[PDB]
């Protein structure tokens, strides 16, 4: 009976292991453990008969630097139209400084992979937007996927703000879209597991 | 033995986790989706963002009028594409399962936290961005609702009316449908997913 308390109560478990990890220790990371976290996010739902996500794993250490590069480019030059101070502007691009120390980085991207076609801007971006849900489930896959196999995990949306040069500089066709990207690494520091609180506000009834 | 099977719980949560079609007349306590509901906000969000809202229609009447309204535009809309009246029909049917469902929870976006950009670009990314957040809620309910043993499944047909939902529901316009969940006890009990390998979904840079 112990036994099948502790199973019960490693399910319900599971997602709270997951937390947004922004510090990862320098241990590498199996990538037997990446894979099959990937396959388990991929039991997300989608829609009838799509394929709306795709994992883009980017293990050329030059090609990640090349692509954070030029997206730390643009974002300052954003800002500073923006017209904010450079202190202002250096600790705002300082919060992609993870996605340089992870030790991997995987870019989730939807493609239209089973999207029906309509002659309509509106159903279009009904389905466009369909699928954005989908990705975004596989995301949350992804990232307890990983916690359940001992690895910490950040999502964090700069690339949707840079999407031709994500495009660009993974040569992907014009029909891939990056919805962020994922950090991936044993936490530096432990952490406790969530207890979440009451839904309160954001949960509705009528 | 206990530290096996914590492992091991921990290991299977969302492989318990199944589009659900069918669901049995068990009434599905209240007090697991509310806990559900607060699992799956634990979800990722944008700093200092609550992107996401569920909107448990607890009222069957206000239910019901929802899906007959958005029946009626589906319908109408594929008359225009010029289906036939049976083909309609088919693909209209596929929508039982959410009046049929023991509950219905809308997953809705708003721009809580949202940052304000004078250009259409930073703007729209935002916007994608706490769709991308609100999926990965929708994702945590599905999961949570089935470590608790709840099925559940989301269909996306919302997103296509999304006016008639504000309307029905009396909310402002910047709550934006993310599709429906519909929540019960399964009909048929499901073994753990095997998931298979992501072959072609996986890509290598």
């Amino acid at each position: 009976a112990m036994t099948a308390e502790a199973l019960e109560l490693g399910r319900q478990q599971a997602q709270l292991l997951r937390r947004s990890v922004r510090r990862f220790s320098t241990d590498p990371v199996p990538g037997d453990l990446v894979e099959a976290a990937v396959a388990e996010a991929l039991t997300a739902p989608a829609p009838h008969h799509t394929r709306p996500t795709r994992f883009v794993w980017l293990q050329t250490p030059a090609i990640r630097a090349r692509l954070l590069d030029r997206m730390k480019d643009k974002w300052r030059s954003d800002l500073t139209s923006d017209g904010l101070p450079a202190d202002a502007i250096e600790r705002r691009v300082a919060r992609g400084q993870i996605l340089y120390d992870a030790p991997e980085v995987v870019i989730p991207m939807l493609v239209p992979d089973g999207a029906h076609s309509y002659p309509d801007a509106a159903r279009t971006d009904a389905e466009h937007t369909m699928f954005t849900v989908a990705v975004g489930a596989a995301v949350q896959a992804l990232l307890v996927a990983l916690a359940v196999r001992g690895l910490g995990s950040c999502w964090i949306g700069s690339t949707i703000f840079a999407a031709d040069l994500v495009r660009d500089e993974l040569d992907l066709p014009v029909d891939w879209e990056p919805l962020g990207a994922i950090a991936i690494g044993y936490a530096d520091e432990p952490s406790g597991l969530r207890d979440p609180v009451p839904a309160a506000d954001l949960l509705i009834l009528k």
